[PDB]
């Protein structure tokens, strides 16, 4: 998991410690039914796993065969993975190390991925549309997912809506398969950055922080606003990297309250420590989500 923010926790988290008891499931248990996506080092399906929880629908991530020491990253990861228990985390349940290929078994997130769901659920739909209070209740929950991150001092690295999954009843979650490099490739950089979602010092420094991650979640919001267009898609990774360092602010989204367009204003701001809290931002986005604004309310 190169780059990835689970291995940066544990290179740089000085308190950190794991035993090496993560989940175990039995071969026997796992039947594959199709292919969910393919990347260069792995395969996710779609799976029934017995003895769980009775029979259930489970995601499951294959790895190509790995060198010893991507066997060892792949523990590594599997015992953090194990830790990551939130409402908005998406649900991990374990390995199975016997035999190969070696499998990673995550929960079943119905509607995929959040950028796909959106452009699906958008105008000029890609092959019914989302209202401001859904699009609020999915900032809300990206929103508490954060919160529960920054209070473990984990940093993400490569927050966006590629990164989020959509299960049941609009429920959303923060949690990827390490594939989107490879299935999204143009949403990085040649090591690939995530540039158009990076604030000026993690493009300058390859400084990833917990105020990285919040000018990233404001990166988010202004998906989530537009439906899951590509952030600065007018521009090449050179000219999105000039308008990020010298300033330029993406534009409020049609969808977008000026209420919504002033928490993302606060997500970007240049200074670090200017950058609103993930806590004060979540606060405010499921209030909103509660009382979302109307177009000419009177307001007192
Ligand atoms: C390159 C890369 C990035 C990731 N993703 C994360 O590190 C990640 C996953 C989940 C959550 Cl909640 C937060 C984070 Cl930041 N992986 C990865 C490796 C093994 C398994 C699943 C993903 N690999």
């Amino acid at each position: 998991g190169k780059g990835s923010g689970l291995q940066g926790h544990i290179i740089e988290n000085p308190q950190y410690f794991s035993d090496a008891c993560v989940h175990h499931i039995k071969r026997r248990d796992i039947v594959l039914k199709w292919e969910l996506g393919e990347g260069a080092f792995g395969k996710v399906f779609l799976a029934e796993c017995h003895n769980l929880l009775d029979k259930m629908l489970v995601a499951v991530k294959a790895l190509k065969e790995a060198s010893e020491s991507a066997r060892q990253d792949f523990q590594r990861e599997a015992e953090l993975l194990t830790m990551l228990q939130h409402q908005h985390i998406v649900r991990f349940f374990g390995v199975c190390t016997e035999g190969r290929p070696l499998l990673m078994v995550f929960e079943y997130m119905r509607h995929g991925d959040l950028n796909r769901f959106l452009r699906s659920h958008g105008p000029d739909a890609k092959l019914g549309p989302l209202g401001l209070g859904q699009l609020l209740a999915v900032a809300s929950q990206v929103a508490a997912g954060m919160v529960y991150l920054a209070g473990l001092h984990f940093v993400h690295r490569d927050l966006a809506t590629r990164n989020c999954l959509v299960g049941q009843g609009l429920v959303v979650k923060i949690g990827d398969f390490g594939m989107s490099r490879d299935i999204y490739s143009t949403d990085y950089y040649r090591t690939m950055l995530p540039i158009r979602w990076m604030p000026p010092e993690s493009i300058l420094y390859r400084k990833f922080t917990t105020e990285s991650d919040v000018w990233s979640f404001g990166v988010v919001l202004w998906e989530i606003f537009t439906y899951g267009k590509q952030p600065w898609y007018q521009l090449s990774n050179t000219e999105a990297i000039d308008c990020i360092t010298q300033g330029r602010e993406l534009e409020r989204p049609r969808a977008c309250p000026p209420e919504v367009y002033a928490i993302m204003r606060g997500c970007w701001q240049r200074e670090p420590q200017q950058r609103h809290s993930i806590k004060d931002v979540h606060a405010r986005l499921q209030a909103l989500a509660q009382a979302p604004p109307v177009y000419l309310d009177v307001l007192g």
